[PDB]
């Protein structure tokens, strides 16, 4: 009973220290309108550490995760979506890009971003559109930061994309439900130095939406399932 | 030179009998106001024959046939972005599922159906979406049909959902460059009795863009490799 799908899920939104609210239902710090003034004043490009924290949906998380997991050792890639409620950054939604592999990065500088701001571009403007708050990739085993090149990407992104953010996550290890081993983090413009790195790391917050939950319960049980079939690991 | 992906995509190209075009222009018989007229007007349950006709975006096609054969002999399922024009559906854009594949659907009748529209119900209240068109699975060497679960899935679809399509796709013997074997479909009522299955094909053309020029290209690039990754066919 523990055992099952149910219960784990349950751990496994205690191991990482859920919320369950609305979307709003205190998630969001400020009201439509003082949400639009910022929107329109752009705090940032002024202040450079103007964004402090950040708030991940389970249903974002969880398919992260299970992107992760699926690809293996293979560094995998994926975008996010969300609003930006003042110094938090809102991750509603996260997805794979159809393009895996390191070409796309280890071959030029701005190729990785390319990929990115045209698969966007294509993905707005035309159906279903968007607002993509940033990009996840996984380090599946060397934990979670930012190598050179997550770092001039996420430059070239918080240049041309602004509101981005870098999501890193490490699906390895961790138990079977417990916590994920994740971050998101900022770059410095290529000047900056506030001198007491050329990037920081946000502060990450996880939560479920009330209608998340259904979707959140087909998708929790395949990651259970395929849990199930490689294990000795739950013992 | 023609050993290339360039020529490789020029041979698909012309094999699938892609016609150029630029977004509004030549793809469509008609602008908004009109689509809009026979869009209130639900032209469809007047006729259960209205659609004829599935026009399917160079970038949709190639990406449900990268996915379907990434997924190799598992049975992969995928959504579909695109809009009526006329008695035309038009497929702008393709994304795979996170696809269980299997006991998403043959444990219940509406399982399967039950959990694309919740992705889609999701999707679509965040403001996302409202654009799909339909659904899309692969039969990995047993060829493009309707397997009866497909059909009440379907079915449901239509009732609900209802302006949305049934797409195959049998990704084998790509022989390089070769025609893409696939197939849209309709089901009927069951309240029917056909004039003379429970279910009609349409027929599908596919068409190419102007500035998806580099994102087909990265993913045209993408699908060489992966043929030279195996060919005894390449010979
Ligand atoms: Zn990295
Ligand atoms: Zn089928």
């Amino acid at each position: 009973a523990a055992s099952g799908s149910g219960m784990a899920q349950k751990t496994w939104e205690l191991a990482n220290n859920m919320q369950e609210a609305q979307s709003i239902d205190e998630i969001y710090k400020y009201d439509k309108k003082q949400q639009q003034e910022i929107l329109a004043a752009k705090p940032w490009t002024k202040d450079h550490h103007y964004f402090k924290y950040c708030k991940i949906s389970a249903l974002a998380l969880l398919k992260m995760v299970m992107h992760a997991r699926s690809g293996g050792n293979l560094e995998v890639m994926g975008l996010m979506l969300g609003k930006v409620d003042g110094e938090t950054m809102i991750i509603m939604d996260s997805f794979a890009l159809p393009v895996e592999g390191t070409e796309t990065r280890v071959n030029a500088q701005a190729a990785a971003y390319e990929y990115m701001a045209a698969y966007i571009e294509n993905a707005k403007q035309v159906g279903r559109l968007e607002n993509a708050i940033g990009w996840y990739h996984s380090h599946p085993g060397y934990g979670c930061w930012l190598s050179g090149i997550d770092v001039s990407t996420q430059m070239l992104n918080q240049q041309f994309q602004e509101p981005f953010v870098a999501v890193v996550i490490d699906p390895t290890r961790t138990i079977s439900a417990g916590k994920v081993n994740l971050g998101a983090f900022r770059t410095y413009p290529k000047g900056y130095k506030p001198p007491d790195k050329q990037y920081y790391a946000l502060e990450v917050s996880y939560f479920k939406s009330s209608l998340d939950r259904k979707l959140l319960e087909l998708l929790w049980n395949k990651y259970w399932v395929n849990t199930l079939s490689s294990s000795s690991l739950l013992t």
